[PDB]
């Protein structure tokens, strides 16, 4: 319940901006669209801005013609079910509801999508269909980017014919390095007035107030921290979060998610290789003082704690943060290169691919590998993403563990094709906190879908390979629970999966003693690698498919689906396809009719992580 802000368009008339960009984003991919839209609004004679359609009235949509050569952008991303992201809900729903009319409006959508998904940019084509059902009209076609190939190329493909469509249907043409926030260094800064990692109000990790959540998340220390697998190919890790006096609730299926922090190493050497002091205290305000959005992060602060807590500096740079950068290196070829990064076309794009992208160059990679490219900090911080908390899928029971919230998490390390080695951000950190001053972890929950059934005894087949049986551990936990309570508990099954039982079978002895209990009246595991064809959860589903027929058919069972492949979980789907198809019987289309709607039912619950 947000407080909604003024008239968008009115704010627009006093701003003398003609075009505004709404964002339908989750995890900033479209609103750094949006705002790569606005800020080209000025390279075309016009003036736009970007907006969160939550904190506004789109209802005003109705007024925008008040405003000569008016134009509304929106890009929008597609979730769960072809359903819209969280910001865009009231929008989605309103869609639905009004009659309104917007003769005169003139509208354009670009929609993030992926074509790994049953409803490919749902949400883009709603948008874009239902604005001109209430007669808007469309002045450039609606854009389907891609995430299984490269998003950021389709918007750049996108947006290079965007702009000459507005530029031609309302009679203005192109004008032939614009920056968001000046730089205040701080001289006399009350110690406690400067941000040294906070989220959200300055000092709120130190006294912490629930309710806690994204905007105010709660430090909980990390009462354990071991390896789960025994093997060392890898190292899967597996820690315990102290949640007492955060008044916080959780089920088993929801996710946690937490703060990271950089590694010191690569921030430290950022700092060193542009000769900037990193630990400057100052603020970056927006030089747009009718902005709302003030700084591009918590300030004042140091560079350090800025480079360490809100930026993201180990994902490639995406095309205009390289576009602006070259200004920067003193060496013609080298200029020449990250100004090409952004082509839609030539060499110049598959340098990004291939080099930046496929490579996964971080910043202090691309500093190194072009020696003349010495940009200001202050720039840089401004360029820079902020940094995503991580989730992860909570690996115990709140009717077992309400104190304690626990992850599951394969710590992330490979050898890029940059030549360097890649450190994941969110699980070295993790990786490093030790129960111990304790280890805290700033976090917060979030509620999904996830859940054993309500009824005690409806049978649970549970489909986890790798780390993905994370979720799962809570239901072992919750299920044996509901037993001791003397409870009747129906069948609970688990098909996991892992390379080798002596690498990393993880949690192989509390699987073992659930298993010797009854809490599990099946553990089947594919040790994909103790023989030379491969074996999976799914070799061992369709073995026991006249069993899991009986369950689900006739016994009601709930099925579940957690990991990281999104192929894994299409492995897993086909197989139940063909023994719904053998055991009804029925043809394949009827099996997957029958299957998809046992998703629809609540039957056939998913959490890939891809
Ligand atoms: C809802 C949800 C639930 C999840 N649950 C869990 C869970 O319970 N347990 C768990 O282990 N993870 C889970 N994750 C994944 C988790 O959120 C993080 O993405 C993961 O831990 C890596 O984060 P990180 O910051 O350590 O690495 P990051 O710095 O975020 O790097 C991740 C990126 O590195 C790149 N990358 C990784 N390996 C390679 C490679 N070898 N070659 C080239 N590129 C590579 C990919 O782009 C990958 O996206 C889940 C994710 C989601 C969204
Ligand atoms: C970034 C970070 C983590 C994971 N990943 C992706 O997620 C995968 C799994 O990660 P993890 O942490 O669970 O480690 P993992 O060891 O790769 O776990 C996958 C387990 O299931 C097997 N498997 C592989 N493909 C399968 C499939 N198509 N259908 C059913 N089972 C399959 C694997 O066997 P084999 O390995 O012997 O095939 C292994 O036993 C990684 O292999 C990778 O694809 C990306
Ligand atoms: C949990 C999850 C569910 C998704 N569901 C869909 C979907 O149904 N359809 C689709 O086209 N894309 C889907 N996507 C892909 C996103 O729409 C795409 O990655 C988009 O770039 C994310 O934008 P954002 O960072 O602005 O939220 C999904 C992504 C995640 C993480």
């Amino acid at each position: 319940p947000p407080v909604k802000e003024s008239s968008f368009v009115e704010k627009m008339k006093k701003t003398g901006r003609n075009i505004i960009v709404f964002y339908g984003s989750q995890t900033g991919t479209a609103e750094e669209f949006a705002n790569r839209l606005s800020k080209d609004a000025h390279r075309y004679g016009m003036r736009g801005m970007s907006a969160d359609p939550e904190e506004y009235d789109l209802a005003d949509l109705s007024s925008l013609p008040e405003i000569d050569k008016s134009l509304v952008v929106f890009c929008m991303a597609t979730y769960g079910e072809g359903d819209p992201t969280d910001n865009a809900q009231d929008f989605y729903d309103w869609l639905q509801e009004t009659d309104v009319d917007l003769t005169g409006v003139k509208f354009a959508v670009f929609g993030l999508g992926n074509k790994t998904y049953e409803h490919f940019n749902a949400m883009g084509k709603y948008v874009d269909q239902r604005l001109e059902q209430l007669g808007a009209q469309r002045i450039f076609e609606l854009g389907l980017g891609d995430d299984d190939g490269n998003l950021e190329e389709d918007f750049i493909t996108w947006r290079e014919q965007f702009w000459p469509a507005v530029c031609e249907f309302f009679g203005v043409e192109a004008t032939g390095s614009i920056r968001q926030y000046e730089l205040v260094v701080h001289e006399d800064m009350d110690v406690a007035k400067v941000y040294t990692g906070e989220m959200g109000r300055l000092k709120s990790y130190e006294n912490q107030k629930p309710p806690f959540d994204a905007k105010n998340p709660f430090l909980a220390a990390v009462t354990a921290n071991r390896k789960l697998n025994q093997g060392t190919e890898r190292h899967l890790m597996h820690l315990e979060l102290d949640i007492s006096d955060s008044k916080i609730r959780y089920e088993s299926g929801d996710h946690v998610a937490v703060y990271p922090a950089n590694d010191s190493a690569l921030v430290n050497q950022i700092g060193e290789i542009l000769g900037a002091d990193l630990d400057v205290i100052m603020s970056l305000n927006n030089l747009d003082e009718e902005s709302n959005k003030k700084h591009p992060f918590p300030c004042p602060t140091t560079y350090r704690t800025a480079l360490t807590y809100y930026l993201d500096i180990t994902n490639p740079p995406r095309t205009n943060v390289l576009y602006e950068l070259a200004q920067y290196a003193s060496e013609p070829s080298e200029q020449e290169h990250l100004h090409k990064m952004a082509s839609s076309s030539g060499e110049g794009k598959e340098l990004y691919l291939s080099w930046v992208v496929e490579a996964r160059r971080h910043i202090l990679a691309i500093l190194q590998d072009y020696p003349s490219l010495r940009p200001p900090i202050d720039h840089l911080c401004e360029l820079l993403p902020r940094l995503q908390a991580r989730y992860y899928s909570i690996a115990s029971s709140s009717k077992v563990h309400p104190n304690s919230v626990h992850i599951c998490a394969v710590a992330v390390e490979y050898e890029a094709k940059s030549g360097r080695v890649n450190k994941g951000v969110a699980t070295s950190w993790l990786r490093a906190k030790e129960p111990a001053g304790r280890a805290l972890v700033p976090m917060f929950v979030r509620k999904s879908q996830f859940r054993l059934p309500f009824k005690s005894t409806t049978p649970v087949i549970m489909v986890g390979p790798g780390t993905g049986i994370a979720p799962f551990m809570g239901f072992i936990q919750e299920r044996a629970w509901l037993r001791e309570q003397g409870k009747e508990v129906g069948e609970t099954l688990l098909y996991y999966g892992c390379r080798r039982s002596d690498e990393d079978y993880l949690y192989r002895e509390e699987l073992a003693r659930f298993h010797k209990d009854g809490a599990l009246t099946q553990l089947n595991v594919a040790f994909s690698r103790e023989q030379a064809h491969k074996v999976y959860v799914q070799h061992l589903l369709k073995r026991d498919r006249e069993h899991l027929w009986k369950l689900i058919h006739e016994g009601g069972a709930h099925i579940y689906v957690c990991g990281f492949a999104r192929n894994m979980a299409k492995d897993v789907q086909n197989t139940f396809y063909d023994i719904v198809a053998e055991f009804g019987p029925m043809e394949h289309t009827q099996a997957v009719d029958y299957v998809k709607k046992l998703m629809t039912k609540g039957r056939y619950s998913l959490d890939v992580w891809s």
